[PDB]
């Protein structure tokens, strides 16, 4: 349902709702969801980033929210790069459920920089966070995951982003057309096959493409014995419909 | 190339040229072909059946034919029958490579007789057969198979017609066989020849390209096509899927402020 499927038609719009837009206001109305208001094209737009342990998502969305009397640590932070902020690019790391937001702002001296703001909806953990372009380093997160030997990363302010690990399944909708068809004329297309064979893909969604891919075989089947007659020779044959009338056809072929 | 695909484009084209005709003359220019002279829509047609091993058809044609100086045993049978016959339905059976071609004619005392003129197109064991319609025995046959310890069925004048031996028609297969069949099996031309009746090899290559062309060509569309956001009975999806619930909404912000606004209190 929220899978890279669908995450990719929301970051279309977010990018062209949002790109060159201005953050106006940041605020913390749950522990784990932010929500941003920005003014773009002289249009205001409210956008959520939630990292929700069971619904998390990012969207654009109506709904007015309490605001917390105080400010936390977390947007506190947020606001110091965020505030005023130009967003530059609105990107989805392939088709991985990851919305990478950045940003340019000037500091207190009068410095133009740039941060990510990047949500990170996976299967076992979420996260929003915003990271400083030029040296990669997490400036706050809003779970923090504290320091721990030998793990994979630390999240935490001052802390290297490192990038949650991608599988070997493919982006379908940047594939090749080489190796596409060579998947596509050897695999089994069913719904589960679909989900290891490509990246994003939730058990809704691949159910509705392999449905997809039979009902349009459906389609050209009916239409190749639909077609109506026009006759034509092959290069050792012949045949009643591309690969005057029949008659004058196989006259000709048999000389 | 000459299948069961191919002959059921050309049987509706006989069928509209010829049937109401009346067949004027009658000849076998070579040992396992006949030739009809048939007279319909105020224009005069030719005719032509093949039982060649190799070339066997039915077919429309402006060729000429040199006849032989004495009508074969063969065709003075075919003439008691066919001399004058009205031509009145022209069938292709299922999509196998068969035609039948009913007539009616008068015997020598004005009494009316009906007879099935079929042509079989089945490489080696191509043949050309008069049936009497009431009896349903061969009155003769162009290419004469005797009893033998292996015959599947007798080929003489006299013998009570049997079809030849004959999977699936692909005209008129259903929805939900095709489907099925679609969603499981192998579409490559060799399995494609053993699920469907009378596709020769290249047809079922053109076929098999068609299918394997239009899978990709749907899997990109699904992957390149324009955001409609709907509900479902369970969730939601950016475009319509086979469980839709409701109607589709103006973005997916609409949509997913719906989904998601009483979720939790």
């Amino acid at each position: 349902s929220f899978d890279g499927f669908f995450l990719h038609h929301i970051v279309e719009e977010l990018r062209s709702e949002l790109v060159n837009g201005r953050i106006q206001k940041i605020n913390q109305p749950f522990e784990q969801e932010l929500v941003l208001q920005i003014r773009s094209n002289r249009q205001s737009h409210r956008l959520l980033l939630s990292a929700h342990p069971v619904f998390g998502r990012i969207q654009l969305t109506q709904t007015t929210f309490e605001n917390p009397a105080q400010p936390s640590t977390f947007i506190m932070v947020l606001r110091k790069y965020l505030q005023g902020a130009l967003i530059e690019s609105i990107e989805q790391v392939e088709n991985d459920r990851i919305v990478e937001i950045t940003v340019s702002n000037k500091n207190e001296i009068g410095d133009h920089i740039q941060a990510t703001l990047i949500i990170e909806i996976m299967g076992k953990h979420s996260n929003i966070l915003l990271v400083d372009k030029s040296s990669h380093k997490i400036l706050e997160v809003i779970k923090h995951v504290g320091f721990s030997q030998n793990s994979y990363r630390t999240l935490l302010p001052g802390s290297t982003y490192i990038a949650p690990p991608s599988t070997e399944s493919l982006n379908p909708f940047t594939i090749k057309d080489e190796k596409l068809f060579e998947i596509l004329q050897t695999q089994e297309l069913t719904a589960k096959n679909l989900q290891s064979l490509f990246q994003g893909l939730g058990r809704d969604t691949a159910n509705e493409l392999e449905r997809i891919l039979v009902s349009e075989k459906l389609s050209a089947f009916r239409n190749f014995f639909n077609q109506e007659t026009k006759p034509c020779l092959t290069e050792t044959s012949f045949s009643p419909v591309p690969f005057a009338n029949l008659s004058d056809l196989l006259d000709t072929y048999y000389k």
